């Protein structure tokens, strides 16, 4: 049983109805009792209770509840009383009935519900409202989106059976040609296959597609479709692979950033409470920093929160384990292409650049707009050229002039862009260790993200600018395991070769025991090897490395390793995650925000931009646009590149 709420052992329906009656007795009601009851009984038992109540009093429990309660807390409780099928119908009703139209709800339900659930859905709609669901849907949606929805409404998807490897491969190429190989996508094609083929078949098709293409099916869909259809087709895929994972992220999305999408939270927590709530939790914790319980506890309040925490629940299983494993498989096989946001300027004229720069700095005030239009629109290399030119033209150091004429975050941003990669990092590391305390966050981000070549370049740039070895510096500002671990990474001496299934299983065993060598493995093994090592870990312990690190490590030590693991799993994502935090909350960390924007502006910033929008449903553009302002915002948005 992967549900969070199960049948209450030895339950007295008649008494429960009596307790519900007495709970609402007098002015108001004993909400603490109502929630503890309803939330401690299966939807089936709730139906019996609601039944005994109708006879024992001749009143409607749901109608009565609707009166004695109010607010989100009411929607939740009343929603928990409605039969599964009739609950879905209500959600759909609200979505297509009113002012706007919740396509998010339409997609969540229609793309996840099974053939039976779908049939029980449309039936409950016609019964509860005496209206045709297909007609209502068809008349409230347009385009391929409407089509796909109607196809999903038929609930006539071929159900699991023996897979025909011949048809699987035929579908793999069919999809490939209908999408990846073309400018756009054959909607009619994807709708038919992704909508008719069995989940078991498609799952094997998706696996085949990645192994023979290099990228997951969604990678070929993303950006190749438009509007709600893209989202819908991306949701169907996710659901086919794992509905637990779908709701896992769908949930995270409803609580992400100030303000909650309570309507989605209640719908999901209620609908999956007796299906895969447990797996969703196992996946949520693994896929995200905070646990479902923690996220809900911090986003909701009152009885509404207490109820949600009860619905939630608070080793892996066939599902939660599959996802974790497949997560590493993808990261290991996926053929990703790193792309920056700022590219070399065409018709590059250093002489004209240095002139415009010199001009925009003369006088009392400093023309910053021009300074930004140039600097932020030139590759770090071209920038180094403007420095050379500027100097060999005016006999003055551009940096010194820039540093003096500029100030604040802007000065830090602009001057940061003018510094060569290896030197910017060196400066960063030096600052993190200067003064009182250590910017543990800065050191980790860098030392746990940079490569052997990058670390080598850094180690050198450091000795120069700051006559002292990067190690010596580290030993001066840090200590303990944090220092040992950091110093290790600062050696840029990690294995480069491919994976070794032999050593892998061995290394994996080391991680299993912990639940010095571990450090060596996480600091010495090549990323491709570690990727496999983690594959073997989930296969022999049933847990994910992240869980071993969290359970046996804490604080900085735990953050360096998690940073490393994340860097090996999905570097761009790790940065998108860090970029979100910097702008998360009332304040803003222009420091981290600036460091990441600059450092990755020419490596994989575009990649980060996508991982950001996909996971937080909002472009980095708007993300920055809302936090920063003035000239700091102008320059930043320049690096973002759209
Ligand atoms: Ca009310
Ligand atoms: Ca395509
Ligand atoms: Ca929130
Ligand atoms: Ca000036
Ligand atoms: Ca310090
Ligand atoms: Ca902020």
């Amino acid at each position: 049983y992967r549900g969070s709420i199960r049948d209450f052992p030895d339950f007295n329906p008649s008494q429960d109805a009596e307790t519900l009656y007495n709970a609402m007795k007098g002015f108001g009601s004993d909400k603490e009792a109502i929630i503890n009851l309803i939330t401690s009984r299966s939807n089936k038992q709730r139906q019996e209770i609601c039944q005994n109540y109708k006879s024992l009093y001749g009143k409607d429990l749901i109608a009565d509840l609707k009166y004695e309660l109010t607010g989100k807390f009411e929607r939740l409780i009343v929603g928990l009383m409605r039969p599964p099928a009739y609950a879905d119908a209500k959600e759909i009703k609200d979505a297509i009935s009113g002012i706007g139209t919740d396509e998010k709800c339409l997609i969540e339900i229609l793309a996840s519900r099974t053939n039976e659930q779908i049939h029980q859905l449309v039936a409950a709609y016609k019964d509860a409202y005496e209206r045709d669901l297909e007609a209502d849907i068809t008349g409230d949606t347009s385009g391929h989106f409407r089509k796909m929805l109607v196809v999903l409404l038929q609930g006539t998807r071929e159900e699991d059976d023996v897979v025909s490897e011949d048809l699987v491969q035929q579908d793999v190429q069919d999809l490939y040609e209908a999408g990846e190989l073309k400018w756009g996508t054959d909607e009619a094609q994807f709708i038919y296959i992704l909508g008719n083929r069995s989940k078991q078949h498609l799952r094997l098709v998706f696996d085949e597609y990645l192994k023979t293409t290099g990228k997951p099916i969604e990678a070929s869909i993303r950006g190749e479709l438009s509007g709600d259809f893209e989202k819908l087709m991306l949701a169907v895929v996710k659901c086919i692979r794992s509905t637990a994972e779908y709701f896992a992220e769908r949930l995270f999305k409803a609580m992400k950033g100030l303000g909650t999408r309570d309507n989605t939270l209640i719908r999901i927590m209620v609908s999956r409470s007796e299906l895969d709530m447990l797996d969703i939790r196992e996946i949520f914790r693994t896929k995200y920093e905070k646990s479902l319980y923690s996220m809900i506890k911090n986003d909701t309040s009152g009885e509404y929160k207490k109820t949600l925490l009860k619905l939630c629940g608070g080793q892996f299983f066939p599902e939660a384990a599959q996802v974790a494993y497949q997560m590493w498989e993808l990261s290991a096989v996926a053929r990703v292409e790193l792309k920056g946001t700022v590219r070399p300027a065409g018709d590059f004229n250093p002489d004209a650049d240095a002139k415009a720069l010199r001009k925009a700095m003369k006088g009392l005030g400093t023309d910053e707009d021009t300074i930004i239009d140039i600097i932020t629109h030139r590759s770090n290399a071209q920038r180094q050229q403007i420095r050379q030119t500027f100097k060999s033209h005016f006999g003055r150091d551009l940096m010194a002039d820039l540093k003096s004429e500029l100030s604040g975050d802007l000065a830090r941003l602009i001057l940061g862009l003018m510094m060569p990669p290896a030197h910017y990092d060196a400066k960063q590391l030096k600052k993190a260790m200067e003064g009182a305390g250590t910017d543990e966050k800065a050191l980790i981000e860098i030392l746990a993200t940079r490569t052997n070549a990058e670390i080598q370049a850094i180690n050198k740039a450091y000795k120069e600018d700051y006559h002292k070895t990067l190690e010596d510096a580290l030993s001066s500002d840090t200590s303990g395991h944090f220092k040992r671990i950091l110093i290790s990474l600062a050696t840029g001496n990690r294995e480069e070769g491919g994976e070794d299934r032999e050593r892998a299983r061995e290394d994996a065993q080391v991680a299993a025991e912990i639940l010095t060598r571990f450090m060596m493995i996480l600091c010495t093994r090549s990323y491709p090897d570690l990727r496999r090592v983690f594959q073997e870990f989930v296969k022999m312990t049933n847990y994910d490395v992240e869980h071993t690190i969290k359970k046996e490590m804490s604080g900085d030590v735990r953050d360096v390793f998690v940073a490393i693991v994340q860097s090996v799993k999905n570097k761009p994502l790790f940065f998108a995650d860090k970029l979100y935090k910097s702008m998360k909350g009332a304040g803003t960390e222009e420091k981290t925000l600036t460091r990441i924007m600059v450092s990755r502006s020419e490596i994989d910033l575009l990649n980060i931009r996508r991982e950001f929008i996909e996971k937080y449903d909002k472009s980095l553009h708007q993300a920055i646009e809302g936090d920063t302002s003035g000239h700091f915002l102008k320059a930043l948005l320049a690096i973002c590149g759209g």
